[PDB]
Formats: C-alpha cells, sequence, structure tokens
DNA sequence: ATTCGCAGTTCGCG
DNA sequence: CGCGAACTGCG
C-alpha cells in the first residue's frame, strides 16, 4: 500500500521516495530513473535543433535539455504532435520554460506547472492507499500550561496523551497516580518519552485534531526551547510544515498525519466544531471539556490534576475513534483522485478535480491545457445564470412529497456529452442543443469528462446500497457521509467549468448544464400540475415539494409513485427523478427557508435562522419551539403563547447570557468599507491579536439606543451588575423578526405580542 | 479560492 | 424613513 510519495535532490539529481507498507512491513523505495518534462508544440520539426540549444541557470549552474522525444498527443480530442523535453532536475523547468515559450519557433508549451511528486503518481500508474493492508495508527493530543500571556509557546506542555488499539495512555512530569498515567522527571523527559513511544508503537497514520495549526506547531516551538531533536518521521526528520494558501499544515514523513479537523469540517456541518460536539454528533455519547484556565489553575496548586489527566486521556481516545471511522472514507477518496491521503484530506475540491483529470488525461493520452495568466483570467470574469428557485407558497401544508433529481448536473453532462471537446465541434452527426444559450455538443464519441463522471456516480450508488443493507446505526451513518462527499465531488465538475483557474474551463459547458435542469425542473413541475394534479409548493434546483390539496397521505403517495413512472421513461439517459421522502406537515417561509417533518418524530430545517451561526441562541431556540409546536399538531394558538412567554420574559432580564452572536472577520483588519456592530468590536481591541481572517468575534448588545456598533463590548468584557444589559433590541432585532416572518402567513401584523403595562 | 441564487442586518449618507 | 451598498452565511 503506497502511503505517500516524495522526492529529494542528491548532487543535482532527483530521487523519488515511495513510502509504502506491504505484508506488514514498512519499506521505502527510491527511483532515480524518473525524469521531468514538459511538451512543446513547434512550427516545424526542422527548428527543434535550434530549440535544443536553449539555456538558463537556476542557482549559478547551467540548465540544458537532457533528452528530447517525439510523441503524438491529443489536445481536446484533436490529434497533435508535440516535442517532449526531458531535463535533469525538476526545478530546471521553471528556469527554462519561460525562455522556451518565448522562442520564435515554438507555438505553445503545456504541462510545465505540475509537482514532480504527483507527476510520478500520474505517470507510472500508481494509486495511493490501494490495497488490503491494515494500517497501524495512533492518535495523540497534548495539554498546555496556558496563562493569559502573550507568546504562543511560552507555557510548557503538561501531559502528552496518546491512544491506539491497546488503549489511551498519558505521559506527564507531575506527581499523578493513575493506571494510564506515566510519570517522568521534567517536560524534557516526557517529550523524549513520546518519541520513544512513537518509534515503538510503529504507526503509519498519526491522527490528530487540529494538529496542523497547534500540536505540531506547539511541540516544535517547545523543542526549540529544550533543544530536542523531534525525530518523528520514519526517515528520521522533524515534522515538516507546508503553508497551504493562507493557513498551514504539518506532515510526518514516512507516515500520514491525519488531521481530523479539515476533514470533519467538510464531512458534516454543525454549529460548533469542538471535539465535544463532534464526538457527540458522531457517537451520541457526551464528552466533558476542561478549559486551559481550569488546567492552569489545577497545575499551579497541584490539586485536581486527576481530571486534567482524565480529560487528556479522553482527547487521545476520542481522536483515535474518530480517526478510525473516517480513515476508510478518506482512503477511498484518495484512491479515486489518486493522490496521497495527506493531500486529498486537506485540499480543496477544485484541486481534487485538477489531480483527477490530469491522471485521466495521461490515460486518455490527452494533453492537458494550462492555467490562465492575468490576461486570460481577466476574460473569465464572465458570469452566467443558473438555478430556478420557485417563489414558495407561504403557509403550512400537509402530506407533502419531495421528489428530487438524482445527481442532476452530472447526469446532464453524461447524457448530453457536455464537454469542451464536444462543444460546437463542426463535423459530427448527432448534436444535443442546449436551451436558451443555444450551445450544441457533439455525441459521435464519448467526450472527455462525461466518460469519467459515469463511474463516479456508480461508486456513490454502491455506498447508498450498503446503507440499506447495514443494521449498524453508526456504521451506516458514516456511509451517509461517504455518499454525500461523492455528491459534492460530482457537482464540483460542473462548477469546475465555471472555475476561472480551471484548465478545462468552459463557460458554455457550465452555462448549458444550467440551461438544462432549469428546463427539466420547470417541465417536471408542469407535468405534476396539469396531469395528476399536484400542487407544487416550492422548488430549488433538483426537486420540489408537491401535494394534493385534499387527498389523504395514502392517495398522495400512490399518485406520486405513478408520477415517477410517468417522468423517468420520458427523461432521456441518466436523468432520473426519485422519491426521496414523504412528510406529514411542512412550513415554507420564503425562498430557501423552510421546515419539514417526517411521519416519524423528527424535524428538518433548511436555511432558517436556526441553522444560521450569526444569530442569538434565544432566536433559534424560540423559532424551533414555535416550529416544533406547529408541526406536531398544528395548534398555532399554543404556538402564539410561546412567542409571548419569551417576550414577557425578555421584559425582565434574560437567563444567564445566550444572546451571543458569532460573525467571523473576513478580508483583513481594516480592508473593510463599512463597519457594523462587529468589526467595530474588531476596530476596537485591535491595539490585541493579529485579527487574521477567520477569527470569530462574539459580542453582546446592551445599554440602549443608537448603535449597535457602539453598544458592544463583547462577552469576555461583560458584567451583569455594573454593565446593565439591554433586555431589549433582541425583542425587535433578534427574536420577533425570525418569528414574525412565520406567523405573518396567519394574519399577525406584530400588533400583538406584548405590551405591559 | 466548484458554480450561482438567496434573505437578511446594518447604516453611513447626500 | 425609504433605499441602496456593504456584509454574512445558507442552499
Ligand atoms: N456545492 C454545490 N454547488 C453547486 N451545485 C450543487 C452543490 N451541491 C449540490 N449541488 C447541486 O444542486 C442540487 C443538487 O444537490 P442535491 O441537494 O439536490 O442532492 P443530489 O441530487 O445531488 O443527491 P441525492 O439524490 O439527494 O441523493 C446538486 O446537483
Ligand atoms: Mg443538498
Amino acid at each position: 500500500m503506497i502511503l505517500d510519495t516524495d522526492y529529494i535532490t542528491e548532487d543535482g539529481k532527483p530521487v523519488i521516495r515511495i513510502f509504502k507498507k506491504e505484508n506488514g512491513e514498512f519499506k521505502i523505495e527510491y527511483d532515480r530513473t524518473f525524469e521531468p518534462y514538459f511538451y512543446a508544440l513547434l512550427k516545424d520539426d526542422s527548428a527543434i535543433e535550434e530549440v535544443k540549444k536553449i539555456t538558463a541557470e537556476r542557482h549559478g549552474t547551467v540548465v540544458t535539455v537532457k533528452r528530447v522525444e517525439k510523441v503524438q498527443k491529443k489536445f481536446l480530442g484533436r490529434p497533435v504532435e508535440v516535442w517532449k523535453l526531458y531535463f535533469t532536475h525538476p526545478q530546471d523547468v521553471p528556469a527554462i520554460r519561460d525562455k522556451i515559450r518565448e522562442h520564435p519557433a515554438v507555438i505553445d508549451i503545456y504541462e510545465y506547472d505540475i509537482p514532480f511528486a504527483k507527476r510520478y503518481l500520474i505517470d507510472k500508474g500508481l494509486v495511493p492507499m490501494e490495497g488490503d493492508e491494515e494500517l497501524k495508527m495512533l492518535a495523540f493530543a497534548i495539554a498546555t500550561l496556558y496563562h493569559e500571556g502573550e507568546e504562543f509557546a511560552e507555557g510548557p506542555i503538561l501531559m502528552i496523551s496518546y491512544a491506539d488499539e491497546e488503549g489511551a495512555r498519558v505521559i506527564t512530569w507531575k506527581n499523578v497516580d493513575l493506571p494510564y498515567v506515566d510519570v517522568v522527571s521534567t517536560e524534557r523527559e516526557m517529550i523524549k518519552r513520546f518519541l520513544r513511544v512513537v518509534k515503538e508503537k510503529d504507526p503509519d497514520v498519526l491522527i490528530t485534531y487540529n494538529g496542523d495549526n497547534f500540536d505540531f506547531a506547539y511541540l516544535k516551538k517547545r523543542c526549540e526551547k529544550l533543544g530536542i531533536n523531534f525525530a518523528l518521521g520514519r526517515d528520521g526528520s522533524e515534522p515538516k510544515i507546508q503553508r497551504m494558501g493562507d493557513r498551514f499544515a504539518v506532515e510526518v514523513k514516512g507516515r500520514i498525519h491525519f488531521d481530523l479537523y479539515p476533514v470533519i469540517r467538510r464531512t458534516i456541518n454543525l454549529p460548533t466544531y469542538t471535539l465535544e460536539a463532534v464526538y457527540e454528533a458522531v457517537f451520541g455519547q457526551p464528552k466533558e471539556k476542561v478549559y486551559a484556565e481550569e488546567i492552569t489553575t489545577a497545575w499551579e496548586t497541584g490539586e485536581n490534576l486527576e481530571r486534567v489527566a482524565r480529560y487528556s486521556m479522553e482527547d487521545a481516545k476520542v481522536t483515535y475513534e474518530l480517526g478510525k471511522e473516517f480513515l476508510p472514507m478518506e482512503a477511498q477518496l484518495s484512491r479515486l483522485i489518486g493522490q496521497s491521503l495527506w493531500d486529498v484530506s486537506r485540499s480543496s475540491t477544485g484541486n481534487l478535480v485538477e489531480w483527477f483529470l490530469l491522471r485521466k488525461a495521461y490515460e486518455r493520452n490527452e494533453l492537458a491545457p494550462n492555467k490562465p495568466d492575468e490576461k486570460e483570467l481577466a476574460r473569465r470574469r464572465q458570469s452566467y445564470e443558473g438555478g430556478y428557485v420557485k417563489e414558495p407558497e407561504r403557509g403550512l401544508w400537509e402530506n407533502i412529497v419531495y421528489l428530487d433529481f438524482r445527481s442532476l448536473y452530472p447526469s446532464i453532462i453524461i447524457t448530453h456529452n457536455v464537454s469542451p471537446d464536444t462543444l460546437n465541434r463542426e463535423g459530427c452527426k448527432e448534436y444535443d442543443v442546449a436551451p436558451q444559450v443555444g450551445h450544441r455538443f457533439c455525441k459521435d464519441f464519448p467526450g472527455f469528462i462525461p466518460s469519467l463522471l459515469g463511474d463516479l456516480l456508480e461508486e456513490r450508488q454502491k455506498i447508498k446500497k450498503k446503507m440499506k443493507a447495514t443494521i449498524d446505526p453508526i456504521e451506516r451513518k458514516l456511509l451517509d457521509y461517504r455518499q454525500r462527499r461523492i455528491k459534492i465531488l460530482a457537482n464540483s465538475y460542473y462548477g469546475y467549468y465555471g472555475y476561472a483557474r480551471a484548465r478545462w474551463y468552459c463557460k458554455e459547458c457550465a452555462e448549458s448544464v444550467t440551461a438544462w435542469g432549469r428546463e427539466y425542473i420547470t417541465m417536471t413541475i408542469k407535468e405534476i400540475e396539469e396531469k395528476y394534479g399536484f400542487k407544487v409548493i416550492y422548488s430549488d434546483t433538483d426537486g420540489f415539494f408537491a401535494t394534493i390539496p385534499g387527498a389523504d397521505a395514502e392517495t398522495v403517495k400512490k399518485k406520486a409513485m405513478e408520477f415517477l413512472k410517468y417522468i423517468n421513461a420520458k427523461l432521456p439517459g441518466a436523468l432520473e427523478l426519485e422519491y426521496e421522502g414523504f412528510y406529514k406537515r411542512g412550513f415554507f417561509v420564503t425562498k430557501k427557508k423552510y421546515a419539514v417533518i417526517d411521519e416519524e418524530g423528527k424535524i428538518t430545517t433548511r436555511g432558517l435562522e436556526i441553522v444560521r451561526r450569526d444569530w442569538s441562541e434565544i432566536a433559534k431556540e424560540t423559532q424551533a419551539r414555535v416550529l416544533e409546536a406547529l408541526l406536531k399538531d398544528g395548534d398555532v394558538e399554543k404556538a402564539v403563547r410561546i412567542v409571548k412567554e419569551v417576550t414577557e420574559k425578555l421584559s425582565k432580564y434574560e437567563v444567564p447570557p445566550k444572546l451571543v452572536i458569532h460573525i467571523q472577520i473576513t478580508r483583513d483588519l481594516k480592508d473593510y468599507k463599512a463597519t457594523g456592530p462587529h468589526v467595530a468590536v474588531a476596530k476596537r481591541l485591535a491595539a490585541g491579536v493579529k485579527i487574521r481572517p477567520g477569527t470569530v468575534i462574539s459580542y453582546i448588545v446592551l445599554k440602549g439606543s443608537g448603535r449597535i456598533g457602539d453598544r458592544a463590548i463583547p462577552f469576555d468584557e461583560f458584567d451583569p451588575t455594573k454593565h446593565k444589559y439591554d433586555a431589549e433590541y433582541y425583542i425587535e432585532n433578534q427574536v420577533l423578526p425570525a418569528v414574525e416572518r412565520i406567523l405573518r402567513a396567519f394574519g399577525y401584523r406584530k400588533e400583538d405580542l406584548r405590551y405591559q403595562k
């Protein structure tokens, strides 16, 4: 099982390093034979010798062209012969590719911007994480002595806990008597103790939670203080850090640093991403949280250190369980894209498509295009129209059915052969003309990209069928996450057409897939109203909510199933309309804001203020309560009593202050053109932190009139006595708007609700 | 740093 | 105050 790939330089030569474990043994393979290259299209084959003389220099040493080869490639399905220019070192290309393209005898060059490590996997035909090997893995987490100081790693690490299959152990240098706690002399003795354990446990996957930005960054800066060689890797190297765009990540060579934080962010969407809520949302079991202020206060006095070692023991055991459930999900995802697990688990969806097509373009012998310069990327500022959101029928309806298309946008690409190489190809015999935009796509041959999208949806349906055949609630819950990732990955190919930095950028292909679907969802809605006589309530892009105004649930289900028989046969190719779910009652506020319930006791909310992160907890709590009462048995008279019991309770001072709103800071400190209630909290207290993009600023609005921007004052600087809370504003700006937008369909102009006296 | 459609707060500002 | 620009997060 190829774990990862790498390359180093020995005396000006490249040495590919293949990290793999096979038959239960770790092994490194070195390949000094592989050679970098990039293709060049020439006007004539007589001017190749005058091109074989181009010379540059990287660091004061001459750059030449090693070997030259003549191959036949296919540019967007068009045959072409380009010259393959081999070089001695991968870094020779960026020093000479710009001098070669400026040559008057060349037309253009391709495949000059690609990592030499990923090039070895694209060529040769190697897929990481491919095999039946059982990977030995352990998770670890650390506890720090954190005062409210300034420097990052000024406080020492107190206890490094780790957990594998044998259990969770803690290593501290303080007097703690527990079965799983290892006591050492000083902080230096436990860091070298952790190295002794990592080398002894022999793991291939190092699991951490936010270890990219904290743990490895903390242990490193702490070893700078103690002068310790943090040789974690199989190669014997210290954990290397690579900056990804803005943030950074840490890799351990010879192993796989599995940071669960970037993976779980995309896998499941939750209000908070603390390890307590993640373990609760995945395993249904509560986990306690002790804070650094509680840890520091407990370590200074030397008392209550049993909980700190108990909490740290939980962090290692919880991280290992999570890292064990999500590893097969990222292992297969690494097999699809064909790159290292460390890259795939933390890279964007746009790069996963980039790595996948480059591997396929080498199989199809397709010469991949290039990324745009400033000129071409400026042309791609064009926008297109896509998505038909129907104005919903405001009010409460019953016995509603949600019939949504199954992978609408990818199926349109597969069925209509939507591809840049099929777009307006003059000469073919069969065309598929797109609505409104008028683009036509050749169908004589399977175009590049639709042929790849077919097998991706087959890998998702296999996971969908495993869910039905699985009785384990947690094991089937992970499969729901896997089939959901393939859905997001498939639609990324459609958005990849609209991506300005995409190699296979085709706005026409993107605008056509949006032209379709808009035609399909409007066609499908009219077939339900004119025939069968459904009352379509609201549609977004893939489906709609339809019902019969008076028929019971039995008639609506049967008639909807017959409608599925009378649409799928009419829809061509991969286009299919499926029965996703029936619902007892459902409220539709406005566009993309609605609530719905199953026949079984549960509530599903989409777009409403409950899911919004930047709202007061009382606004989400009350809105969920008035929704829970409405969908259970109507009883709006009882729901109105709920909207008044909190406003009257808001007259007196609130419960221990919820009413915390959360808005992170985008842009950069002062790059704003307008300051709201937050940002003003960032403008103040800035002389503070770096105020880097992505910092949540939670404030509390108090005092009285005017601002807003001048009435907050966050949460860390709050006092219920000297700083009189408002107990208002939230009755007009938080709670009441998120509620009136619901009850207004019943005839309440907010004249009711309050007042006293 | 896949695409676009979407409701909404906030408020400087003639 | 009504309207628009900026800003936030969700689908
Ligand atoms: N991030 C996205 N960007 C653009 N279009 C998207 C995105 N996610 C989805 N879409 C597209 O817009 C809607 C549609 O995603 P559905 O919620 O309707 O779910 P499925 O149909 O894919 O999969 P199912 O049958 O429910 O199992 C998808 O085509
Ligand atoms: Mg969805």
